[PDB]
């Protein structure tokens, strides 16, 4: 037997950083959860009990805090690239670092119509994430994403004209509720190294904002023919707006809300045009994915 | 042996209702999770296998959907009072109904700076709840609450002057991070029945809004001496603003964010006035409660 | 406004303790999650910012670890009584301590048909809990429980003869699946103090074992007429077997498994006597409770 | 823009099946959660709103129940292969089916030392899973796994001799607690089709049992030099025992239990050889992976 692949590191490292503007007294907080996994010439730690090649996972944890102390933690694409580059430069035998960062929302509170200098609210569980793979001699590959964005539209979703055979009971519809949790990922062109990532810093937050805006507007305005059709429209637009993105991937559940026939009770009408009360279904759910790239 | 107490019913009943304004085309959605438990002359179902006295839990589920079809579901205090009153009036042997409702946020989306007519976003996991106990001959007792409101302030929290003895290691501080998930409950004066609850309908949403506003403003502006002191200030204010509330209860965790001493590494300064990077602690957490009433 | 009630302390304190038999080399581990909340003459910490009366929650955390180091942590009823008594004896102004302990399973592994001396497995998420309220001048009240015991029987559950009216659609049945998560609590006679709790030490583990055994056997062997009827039989038996218990409370969900009519597809028969494939329902669920005491 | 990849289907489909032996009266239950995603010539559903090529996700849900009614659901490797093969044979334009099955434990109860004919207990949250990819013209690739197996050993784990540099604070140790949740996956040789999968049916349950047994025994008996070294020993053994497995992958967290220095309190000794009480850490955690194949 032989080691075909191996990676190891520290997961679930929670990190908070505050920035204090001495001029204005305004404070800004950042909170993330980080995972770093390393690869390299470490097979002997598995096969021969040779710990000499192992940077202890505790040390990886320390390195993340030290790196956050000495560098900006935003945009996360930059922080992740700095953190991953550190390992491959510092340790001769480590050849790849895989950094995953989940950014948690701490949105400044507005009190009396004015932004508060040091108070924040967690407005939803939506995350902004990055995955950064730093591989010696192969540059830096960054996948940015938003996830946990839960939306619902109560009309302007249709689903008819699908294949009907002996396994089909679903009735065609011209008006249904559509609700989903959006997971959208945009993969950047490969970067040659940290200098190149730094040169594009401003594009990261701007592209995240565009991705979010396009997702929301398209969902709200599309008279959806299917989840498939609506998600493709979102992906098309993001690619058109940022040339440095190579592909856009969406993964969307179709969280069903079923009509409830109440006609058995005093002829109450609650279906079709008269539907008012519905039963949200926790499971099962449709799951629709697609990856869109350039012609 | 004897039955000392018994209640039974249906939990986790998810309900969605849409309201469609034919004039404007604007749609508004409501989504809740409801639990109804009944009490009454039902002991024989437990002791003698006498199902004749049991309204099946499946029937309770049906009743919730039928009630939501025929009545307004907002404010939840009213819907809960209607639903609980139904059981005690309909069934001679049922003498109390306990209704708990959790309201989920579906906030209208703004697209291009304008409110969309039928698209919504789940902005955070904060809930608005009610507990309504309808007891034959004893009126309607309603406890309203908000929960899952997660906030953080990065300065203007202190904690010094506490008791120090041989179990104490905590250092006094004049500047710490304070973060908590707010659970606040306001208990209304007992109502004589549905007519009285209807007469106060407008106060329910208004009191929820006030409770939320006071909580946020007080948290943001108080130079907190302890969690105890800050929560009492919130409760005082809510009682002063709504005479029909008898008591206000707060339950607040103190979610710790620890300094990280990095001085072992090249003398890096990250404590006290130089603290920038902190380690959020998932557990343990302080838990502070209080119930405030009128003198 | 005035403080009507107040309690505060530390929650989610995870504690592990190992016992090492030097003779045999056998090691035994215990892992729990503890919460301690105190009450007493502490109102001024809320109303006047007087921290002098506050034992910091950090100190409560320290006390739990110190107490576990100096005393046995099993049975949890004893540990909880020792921990709660400590606070009311140590601090003159603290008059009640409320201790909740959740015990996690670490079951010794059997390797090659022999018990291993120091290796353990978490066999299910079932917990053994205690709630201990130590109140100055009023002794020690202990509620012991098991929770998270999930079972299913595939036949020998019936439900017919219930009330039928215009809200009823449920068909009577003489053969259904019954599945539930058992939460069972037995409340002990009030104890005068620690000496009395110590005198009954052996009864705690034995009563937990009996409660579990009776629950499982009754569930398995009863040709259930309803969840109500089956749970009463369990409670009756536990009360008959331990005179020092005053009441037994059960809270049971009825987790539904629905038949699936497949007759639309090539006349497939999957209902009634031919039912083989069912759809487990995540929600809603029945919730049935009862508290049984002595005549 | 173009569609680079696309797959869609139904997730979280809960399925229960009971087998009733008419001879013995013994009943056996199976409960799983299934996900099926399809790929094929479906791009136009995304790009042109052409639903004619879409088998609705609701129909996929129906197909799973119909398939479970007509075929054995165990071993899951067989059921998954049958289910995936159905889609590629039935629909000319569907060229790959991806089936993921999570099997939930329902272990027969022993009542009075005898196995009960129709009562079951969920003994832990450990799962047995399969991932089956059926691709037209490329056979059937099956990855089998166990996950959620949580274990702890209180001694006989060491960690010393690792790399020490300016980022290192971890002290070397010759005696620490090791606790992890085991995720182990064995990938079978590619099968040419359903006939070949059927020919190896008996090997599936046997290989799962061996994988579990080897994992537990190795964890219990290895005087572990690191998580890396111990996991490699497990993987080596599984490969040696089943020739039809090509690779074995393990992913193990290192869930830390920290010593608590109590010497500040009356010189209490709770570290090193005197450590009895430890603080389990919820996060961060080490995460160690490896994939082992044949020389
Ligand atoms: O493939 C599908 N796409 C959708 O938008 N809806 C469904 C459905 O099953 O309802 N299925
Ligand atoms: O009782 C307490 N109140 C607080 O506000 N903080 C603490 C603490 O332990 O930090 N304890
Ligand atoms: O009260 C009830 N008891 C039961 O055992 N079953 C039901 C039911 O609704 O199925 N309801
Ligand atoms: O790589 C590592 N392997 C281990 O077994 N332990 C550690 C550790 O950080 O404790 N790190």
């Amino acid at each position: 037997s032989a080691v075909k692949a191996a990676r190891y590191g520290k997961d679930n490292v929670r990190v908070y950083k505050v920035h204090k503007d001495e001029k204005t007294g305004v404070q800004t907080v950042y909170e993330m959860t980080v995972c770093v996994l390393l690869e390299g010439e470490i097979e002997t730690s598995y096969t021969k009990a040779d710990n000499s090649v192992i940077v202890a996972t505790d040390s990886i944890k320390n390195t993340i805090y030290i790196t956050a102390k000495q560098n900006p933690v935003t945009p996360p694409e930059l922080f992740g690239s700095i953190l991953g580059t550190h390992f491959i430069e510092k340790y001769n035998h480590i050849h790849a670092a895989h950094v995953n960062i989940v950014c948690h929302r701490w949105t400044r509170m507005d009190i009396d119509g004015k932004p508060h200098p040091h108070s924040f609210i967690r407005d939803s569980e939506e995350k902004r994430n990055v995955q950064v793979d730093v591989v010696e001699g192969k540059g830096i590959d960054i996948k940015s994403s938003l996830s946990g964005l839960t939306v619902l539209k109560s009309t302007n979703s249709q689903f008819w004209g699908f294949l009907r055979d002996e396994y089909t009971t679903l009735k065609e519809t011209w008006d249904r509720i559509l609700s989903t949790d959006v997971d959208a990922t945009w993969q950047w062109k490969n970067f040659s190294g940290l200098q190149e990532v730094r040169s594009h810093v401003p594009k990261f937050d701007a592209t995240w904002a565009t991705a979010r805006e396009v997702t929301l507007k398209t969902f709200a305005e599309d008279n959806s023919a299917s989840v498939q059709a609506t998600m493709y429209k979102m992906a098309e637009q993001i690619l058109a707006r940022q040339q440095l993105i190579e592909t856009v991937e969406y993964s969307l559940p179709n969280k069903h809300y079923f009509e409830i026939d109440l006609s058995w009770h005093k002829g109450l009408q609650n279906t079709g045009k008269n539907a008012e009360v519905f039963a949200p279904q926790s499971d099962p759910n449709g799951l629709i994915k697609c990856t869109v790239g350039r012609s």
